[PDB]
């Protein structure tokens, strides 16, 4: 009975390993986006600004 | 023996709310600042065009 109420917390390690990797990794996903869009920002600032 | 590793996972677990929940609150600030980004690329790109 105590066995039972553990196979609860292995969906719980299950879950959350996978609700914990896969989305912090996903956040780098969206992270670099940020610079890469941001450095073209940066050019697309001064672009007009230069000209 | 049971009362040893069932204790530790169950606290184990007990981090995983808090694992989540701050990377999950993580990911509300990616997704404001993602159009601010975006939102002036086009005023980012007429003004060079309107200009």
């Amino acid at each position: 009975l105590i066995q039972a109420e553990e196979r609860e917390v292995s969906a719980r390690l299950a879950a959350a390993e996978t609700a914990l990797g896969e989305s912090d990794a996903r956040r780098q996903t969206q992270d670099a986006a940020l610079e890469d869009n941001a450095l073209e920002i940066d050019r697309l600032r001064n672009a007009l600004l230069q000209s």
